[PDB]
């Protein structure tokens, strides 16, 4: 029980206030090691106590939280009802992701209750995430170092230091409430050399590499010094079709299009078997999901057969659009080649993320390569953002679908207090959305990282976050 | 037994004359197709009769060869021993390929020797290859089209046309000596788009597509239509040592880096298995190839032990010198990241072809990526090219290798007549320059190509050029 553990990354963190941390390599430097959160998920997904013993949710826009006693802040902060309120009222507007929350109410000592504006069902899914981290009320209030580059939270990890651009240490910290760190120093070391990164786990310069590119997917599974580490992420990688770029409007065309694409020869030839397959908008880990949705078979005799049924019998020219990456121009390449079987010749239109967002917001494209990175874990922020009428352009529906029973289900969905209920949303949504087939799903974006043989308990749990609860080095 | 062939292809030839073609694209288009050999080797490489039903080695410096009768060129020239001598004149000076030729002698019409100023052993291998074509003497001497732009032979197919940048035709020779041509046509077609050479043979516009990139592999093998076509190349690829460049002039260290490198880990994560794991500088199709080869285990205990027994305990850093492709990059990272783990730092250097063969010619390179063609599948040209002392530079021996023992067996087995002591020398050979550890074997280069599953009888040679014999459309 001790030592420094040793992780070699491609960047440094960019803040690491979680109220204002918009990426993975920031929120894992703090998520349940610095801060921890009211609530969380457990391996199925299901919502297990954490800073919050009990919760329940009375009526429809009530939610009561039961709070962990004997619990302290890192700077010796008692941790209670109060300091829940402050945390949450720094993200609140009584007319941000809090936009619902009209008032944060104190019952007593270890007792808070959130009232909604609005019903909102995936709440806990919301105070799950890197952003219901709790920060410390004395950080808040009392005069001192930013909450940016000095994070204090209650959890099993102190903020040490920070060299920006080189590392990142935390320490055990000596006092947390629940099992204590097995490791003395955790660093975070930024290595920009992916082939260094990995290097160093053969020479116990460090015991975890993150960021790891397919090519390197092989190099790690032989090497006898470490083990490659691989989680079923939340990430759906995807093409989409603009259904109101002409042809695409015709659902025939989409479903010719979906039949005339195979995922496995992607999955293994351009990808390494880094990811999962699937056949819907959403992966096994988002709450919502179903194994019984409408697939189109790998057929070019069926795809040629409905696009000459469309009236294209000898195909049409069209794009498919991308945002700049090796990995994603051998994917479009394969995605070209496949539809040049059934007659479609694709022009690949390729840019830099930036004027890729700018081109599919303002309905340039026709064919898209997308991707979602479902972060909540819960079937709400996929289909609002994706799916819903009022999201077209970048915010996510860069499908342009506007179908008015899509809409109402979605809404009907985040408002359904029965999860069965929900669950069964979800499906009827799933069906309609594969049905009229506005995407073909590549793969559930899996998270990749090399380890010393040294280590056990390493994880990366499905939002893509480094998990260092119960990790010894051995 | 008919019909039009379609061949897609990355690009057209540039030349149609067999004693200047410099490339596999070129050779293709008219190697046992429109011209002829004296020999060919069968499937086991041995020689077998062509347009030479006999030969016989007399003495060390006359080479034999009986002629096949009742053959005729495309523009109704007899094929005889006259024809054969002056083709090979054409390529001739009595104090090239051909510089070992004194004299070549017409003993009778189909009775042709000739006389060589040196001993050369490989002598079937040059006759057997391209450059062995048999060109027509009246398209030599009578007046008319350049033989660079309209190729005249014995072959099966006769020349057509040619649309630069576009197709070439050739045509079924209904005069052909032996088994007459199953396809009336056959057409080179030029498709610079990978993905679209690839979708064509489902749409049936190609029946066989070339140069097809390794991220379609996969695209290729789950496609109904298609069949993938990978054949044992001649080829090698590795990672050589400059043995002058400090610190590889120690045997110690060049040992310690082929215990650091794992080839299966590069050969599917980076080329997607397209390619022959191999332990020697030769593949199974050269001769003089060995099985019983010093190979060094993947064993990077071993290697970190030798690296510290050689006066480097924290390692060192050092080079690694390529040509500039997506595909060498990505091995050059594998390489940097094993050697990585046994505290060798690589820095790799990149540029173009020219500027990469110029540095390697004046020695700047300490590691580098190697590739030799081995063209002839003579353990010669290997040999002599790679290793042998008055080869260092661009020839072939960037190694810089200079062992009078290496120079003496190549110089001994270049002029040895029984080819069973010719295989013990090459075999001597490869020991002594794995035990040196010059080299790290990476791959046997592997062709591919995709054909439409109505093909039958269509393969790749050893050298990379297509084989129509006996191709029927079905």
């Amino acid at each position: 029980e001790g030592g420094v553990l040793t992780i070699a990354r491609l960047s440094d963190a960019d803040n690491l206030d979680p109220h204002f941390i918009t990426n993975i390599p920031s929120a894992s430097v703090v998520y349940h090691k610095v801060y921890e959160n009211l609530v969380q998920r457990d391996k199925n997904m299901d919502f297990k106590p954490m800073l919050a013993k009990e919760w329940k949710q009375i009526d429809d826009l009530n939610w009561e939280f039961k709070l962990q006693q004997g619990v302290t802040f890192q700077d010796g902060a008692p941790f209670n009802a109060e300091a829940v309120k402050k945390n949450f009222e720094r993200v609140l507007d009584p007319k941000t992701v809090y936009s619902m929350i009209q008032e944060i109410k104190v019952i007593d000592e270890y007792t808070v209750q959130f009232i909604l504006k609005y019903p909102y069902s995936p709440l806990l899914s919301i105070f799950a995430s890197n952003e219901g981290s709790i920060l410390s009320p004395k950080a808040i209030d009392e005069k001192g170092k930013g909450l940016a580059q000095h994070p204090v939270g209650t959890g099993p990890y102190t903020f040490k230091s920070w060299k920006p651009g080189e590392e990142i240490r935390l320490e055990k910290n000596k006092n947390y409430w629940g099992e204590k760190a097995k490791v003395d120093e955790v660093v975070f070391k930024v290595v920009p050399e992916d082939a260094t990164r990995i290097g160093m786990i053969e020479t116990s310069e460090a015991h975890i590499a993150e960021n790891l590119p397919v090519t390197e997917v092989e190099r790690v599974k032989n090497s006898p010094s470490m083990e490659l580490i691989e989680n079923e992420g939340l990430g759906v990688e995807y093409i989409g079709f603009n259904v109101e770029k002409k042809p695409f409007d015709n659902p025939l065309v989409r479903q010719a299009i979906a039949h005339a694409i195979e995922t496995k020869g992607i999955l293994k030839g351009v990808y390494n078997n880094v990811g999962t397959e699937i056949n819907s908008v959403m992966t096994p880990k988002v709450f919502g999901y179903t194994k019984d949705v409408k697939g189109y078979k790998y057929d070019i005799n069926t795809a040629k057969k409905l696009l000459a049924d469309a009236g294209y019998p000898n195909g049409f020219k069209t794009t498919i659009w991308t945002n700049d990456s090796k990995v994603r121009m051998a994917l479009v390449e394969v995605i070209q080649s496949q539809l040049k079987g059934i007659g479609v010749d694709v022009e690949i239109k390729v840019m830099e993320y930036g004027a890729f967002l700018a081109a599919t917001n303002k309905s340039e494209h026709a064919m898209f390569v997308g991707g979602w990175g479902n972060a909540t874990g819960d079937g709400d922020y996929n289909q609002y953002n994706l799916f819903h009428s009022s999201s077209h352009g970048a915010t996510g529906n860069q499908f342009f679908y506007s179908n008015p029973e899509v809409d109402k289900l979605i809404e009907e969905a985040r408002k359904e207090k029965d999860e069965t209920k929900r669950k069964e949303l979800y499906k009827q949504l799933q069906e309609i959305e594969l049905k009229d087939a506005l995407l073909v799903p590549i793969r559930g974006i899996n998270h990749i990282a090399a380890t010393t043989k040294n280590i056990k308990g390493f994880w990366i749990d499905p939002s893509g976050y480094l998990r260092l609860e119960g990790v010894e080095l051995q």
